[PDB]
């Protein structure tokens, strides 16, 4: 029988984006402003947006979000905060956020709350939100300007030691979000943090790691669940703990820039240990997929930007990599460059696996870190669980000459008793039931499938290899009996101050008590406890928290079935099971299955 538990440590800000799918659908201006090198003209944000009104805005794209080059806007509120996107545009903020609204979409906004305007310095009237006697001239050092060392001086950065600077930064965080932005994209703190960029040198004075960590808690706490945080140049330090802490998504590569498959799949495949670990995302999504799913990271692989590929097979590559790794969907076509390409965007098939909140994670094939190892993580092959137990199976040849045939197995790979009836989303075709999914791709061509296993009375399997790890919690092989690539490890006591966890998203058809079995090892000499529980997206509890008993085995080679109950809601239920300081022993977990 289970007996109450304490709730787990967390160290994952495990807000309702990160816990409730995949990244959002959006358009940025990237595609008009980085090639011009210059902020976006009004004019052309209104037509992009009325664009997006009547032909994106239905499949779910329907926020519009501003981007760099805001050296040009100068003007600020009061309280020394931006008014508009630049000092060109005849509107505000809300202006444009309601503008949005009448077509049925949201602003985004790409702002730096730590960014001190000068022309807010140099007008001693302007007082932090909530702090008149604080001026936005006292929270700076003089000269201390971003990007100094390259000839930056129109922003300074805070000095987050400065009176009145929390109110300064939460007070901007929110100013955007009570304007109704629901994500803001923040960018350049590594400059901030350390002063350099190992694509340029020096940039600009450093500001340290821990004012770097206190800045991000002020900001993930102004933001709250109603704002999404997007931290555009994380230096992910220490396995990226402080964005994990603070943030919703990571970028994980070098910016798009002028786009195509050389900064989609070229540049260079070593990770370093400066931003960007890599550099480009196929690397960088398998590199940080460790961090990825419900209530950890959403992994940002930046801009599509479908007309700067040189194929319609290349431009689906694209987009089936974003979508297989739960990445924001972030348009950057202008309707200039559109051209005959918007079906790229608008595949609801494949569109339907970013709403059912597919998250997936490259094949692994060893624990060791794919920073050290790019052997460990197969860039190439991806696979994730939906809620209601479905998967999104992705496949791509990286080859720039050879057609090569990939395949994902159901039993060997996905680690699943029953195969399961397979659809070509791109063909939009049903395959039938299946043992595996497997395509002869040519150079730079990738398939992605939906995987709809049978449910013989309702049974359900949940392989840990491909859920979501926190605290510890990894990937390991190295005891053979498990079903699938392997299982997970780390659900052990440790070090740190976070406890090792896996969560799983189910979905049920109604409210009840459901039979869950937990297929694991326990060769510890004695029985184990974990801490269990069933949560709403917005951390609620359904279910526990509960020690769940795993009786002790005779060696690491030996798996066992626990049994159990839970109760769970209908719908969308997150299952977390982890090793807390009250828990006794440890275990490996290969799969746990709910008969629905
Ligand atoms: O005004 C800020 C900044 O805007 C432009 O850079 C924007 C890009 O910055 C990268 O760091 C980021 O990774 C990309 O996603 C952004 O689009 C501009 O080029 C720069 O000079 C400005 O200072
Ligand atoms: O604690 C459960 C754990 O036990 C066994 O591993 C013991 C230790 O092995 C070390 O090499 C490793 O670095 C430590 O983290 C382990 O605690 C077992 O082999 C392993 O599979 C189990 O998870």
């Amino acid at each position: 029988p289970v007996t109450a538990a304490p709730p787990l440590r967390l160290a994952s800000r495990n807000s309702v984006f990160t816990r409730s799918g995949a990244g959002p659908r959006y358009w940025n201006i990237y595609g008009y402003s980085f090639p011009h090198n210059a902020p976006i003209p009004e004019n052309e944000w209104k037509v992009n947006i009325d664009w997006l009104a009547g032909n994106f805005a239905d499949f779910g794209y329907d926020i519009a979000c501003t981007d760099g080059w805001i050296e040009g806007s100068s003007r600020t509120t009061g309280n020394g905060y931006i008014t508009s996107y630049n000092d060109s545009w005849q509107h505000d903020w809300a202006y444009w956020a309601n503008y949005l609204a009448a077509r049925k979409m949201k602003l985004g906004v790409y702002y730096n709350p730590l960014w001190v305007h000068r022309a807010a310095v140099e007008d001693a009237s302007k007082t932090v939100l909530g702090r008149p006697d604080v001026k936005i001239a006292d929270l700076v050092v003089p000269g201390d300007f971003f990007a100094r060392d390259i000839g930056g001086n129109q922003l300074y950065w805070l000095d987050v030691t400065k009176s009145g600077a929390k109110e300064y930064v939460q007070g901007y965080v929110r100013y955007f979000k009570d304007l109704g932005v629901p994500y803001l994209r923040i960018d350049f703190l590594s400059w901030y943090e350390d002063g350099r960029d190992a694509n340029i040198g020096q940039v600009n004075a450093p500001h340290g790691r821990a004012n770097y960590e206190l800045a991000l808690s002020w900001i993930n706490e102004a933001a709250g669940e109603d704002m999404e945080v997007s931290l555009v140049m994380p230096h992910m330090f220490q396995d990226g703990s402080a964005e994990l802490a603070n943030g919703d998504l990571v970028r994980i590569n070098a910016d798009a820039d002028k786009g195509g498959w050389d900064r989609l799949s070229g540049m260079r495949q070593n990770w370093q240990d400066a931003w960007p670990n890599w550099a480009n995302p196929f690397c960088g999504f398998t590199g940080w997929s460790h961090r990825n799913g419900r209530g950890q990271l959403i992994l940002d692989g930046d801009f599509m930007r479908a007309s700067t590929f040189a194929s319609d097979e290349e431009r689906k590559t694209m987009m089936n990599l974003m979508v297989a790794a739960g990445s924001p969907l972030a348009i950057a076509d202008t309707y200039q460059q559109i051209g005959n390409n918007a079906w790229v965007y608008t595949n609801k098939e494949v569109l339907q696996l970013n709403a059912d909140g597919l998250v997936g994670k490259p094949l692994y094939r060893s624990a060791t870190p794919f920073s050290k190892d790019p052997g460990s993580r197969d860039t190439e092959r991806w696979a994730g669980q939906l809620p209601d137990g479905s998967w999104g199976v992705a496949l791509f040849n990286r080859s720039d000459t050879e057609t090569v045939t990939k395949t994902i197995d159901f039993a060997k790979d996905l680690g699943l008793a029953t195969g399961g009836n397979v659809r070509d989303l791109w063909e939009h075709r049903n395959l039938g039931m299946d043992s595996r999914a497997t395509a002869a791709l040519a150079p730079h061509a990738s398939a992605i499938f939906r995987v709809t296993p049978p449910k013989m009375h309702g049974t359900t399997r949940y392989p840990a290899a491909f859920a979501a790890w926190g605290g510890g919690a990894g990937f390991n092989y190295n005891h053979p009996g498990y079903d699938g690539n392997g299982f997970v490890d780390g659900l052990q006591a440790g070090s740190g101050s976070a406890d090792p966890l896996v969560t799983f998203a189910v979905q049920v058809p109604h409210r009840g008590s459901y039979a869950i079995r937990y297929r694991y090892a326990n060769a510890t000499g004695d029985t184990s406890t974990m801490t269990v529980t069933a949560e709403k997206a917005d951390r609620s509890t359904v279910d526990g928290p509960v020690h769940v008993s795993f009786p002790g085995l005779a060696t690491w080679d030996t798996w066992g079935v626990a049994d159990g109950t839970i109760t769970l809601d209908a719908g969308l239920n997150l299952v977390t099971i982890g090793r807390g300081a009250t828990d006794k022993g440890a275990i490996n977990l290969n799969w746990i299955e709910l008969d629905m």
